[PDB]
C-alpha cells in the first residue's frame, strides 16, 4: 500500500533515505494487533481512529484527553492518516491527567492494568505499549515496565527528552523495554531527543503531525513523538509475522536504517526505526 503526501515520520520509517513523502506498508496494517497508548487518554471519537480507538481505563474523573498529547500519540500509532499501523486496535490507559502529569504509583498502576487488561482483549496478532511519559529514574517505574514486557507485551518507552543520558529517566533506563530517542526529517539526532547505551531505536520525533482534541490536527516533537512509531511498527511487525512481543525490539533493531542518523553520541545505536517493506 502507499500513503501519497503522508508525515514525513511515516515516509521515513519506510524509507531507505530522508526526503520522501509516501508511506509504504503491507495492507495487513497492524489488523489482529492491540496497541495500549498508556498516557493522556484518547479521544475515541476522533473520525481518524475510525471506530477502533477505546478508551479502557482511566484513574481521574474522566476517562477523556483534555490534553491532546494521548490523542497524538494514538493517531501517530494507528489512525488512518497519521498511523503506522492503520488497522491495528487502539486501548487508551489514562494514567496522566490532562495537564500531562501524573504520579508514578497511578502510572505503575497503570502497566499492571494493561498486563492483566490484554487477557480481556482479542489481540490474535499480538500486543504493543507505547508509554510516552517519562520522569526519573524510578527503580519501581522501571520493574512495572519489565513485568508489562515480562507478561507478554511490546513495551516502547520514550528515551526523554532532556539531551542528556536516559540512564537517568524511568521507565527509559529499564533495559528490558525498548527505549525510543527521535530523529528529525534530515535524519538529525533531535536536539533534545535523549542517548545513550539504554537506546535500542530512534523513530520520527520532530514536527511529528497526528490527531489532536477537539478532532484536529497538529505538529508536535518530542522522544514521545517518536515511541508511537516504533510501537505502532512493533503492532505492525507482529501482524505481519516477522517478530513477536518478546523480540520486536531486537528484530526492530536488527532491521533498522544503520547509521545514518547524525549527532548520535559515542556508544548510543545509530539505528532508525524501519518497516523494510518491498512495495
Amino acid at each position: 500500500a502507499a500513503q501519497t503526501n503522508a508525515p514525513w515520520g511515516l515516509a521515513r520509517i519506510s524509507s531507505t533515505s530522508p526526503g520522501t513523502s509516501t508511506y509504504y506498508y503491507d495492507e495487513s496494517a497492524g489488523q489482529g494487533s492491540c496497541v495500549y497508548v498508556i498516557d493522556t487518554g484518547i479521544e475515541a471519537s476522533h473520525p481518524e481512529f475510525e471506530g477502533r480507538a477505546q478508551m479502557v481505563k482511566t484513574y481521574y474523573y474522566s476517562s477523556r484527553d483534555g490534553n491532546g498529547h494521548g490523542t497524538h500519540c494514538a493517531g501517530t500509532v494507528g489512525s488512518r492518516t497519521y498511523g503506522v499501523a492503520k488497522k491495528t486496535q487502539l486501548f487508551g490507559v489514562k494514567v496522566l491527567d490532562d495537564n500531562g502529569s501524573g504520579q508514578y504509583s497511578t502510572i505503575i498502576a497503570g502497566m499492571d492494568f494493561v498486563a492483566s487488561d490484554k487477557n480481556n482483549r482479542n489481540c490474535p496478532k499480538g500486543v504493543v505499549a507505547s508509554l510516552s511519559l517519562g520522569g526519573g529514574y524510578s527503580s519501581s517505574v522501571n520493574s512495572a515496565a519489565a513485568r508489562l514486557q515480562s507478561s507478554g507485551v511490546m513495551v516502547a518507552v520514550a528515551a526523554g527528552n532532556n539531551n542528556a543520558d536516559a540512564r537517568n529517566y524511568s521507565p527509559a533506563s529499564e533495559p528490558s523495554v525498548c527505549t525510543v530517542g527521535a530523529s528529525d526529517r534530515y535524519d538529525r539526532r533531535s536536539s533534545f531527543s535523549n542517548y545513550g547505551s539504554v537506546l535500542d531505536i530512534f523513530g520520527p520525533g520532530t514536527s511529528i503531525l497526528s490527531t489532536w482534541i477537539g478532532g484536529s490536527t497538529r505538529s508536535i516533537s518530542g522522544t514521545s513523538m517518536a515511541t508511537p512509531h516504533v510501537a505502532g511498527l512493533a503492532a505492525y511487525l507482529m501482524t505481519l509475522g516477522k517478530t513477536t512481543a518478546a523480540s520486536a525490539c531486537r528484530y526492530i533493531a536488527d532491521t533498522a536504517n544503520k547509521g545514518d542518523l547524525s549527532n548520535i553520541p559515542f556508544g548510543t545505536v545509530n539505528l532508525l526505526a524501519y518497516n523494510n517493506y518491498q512495495a
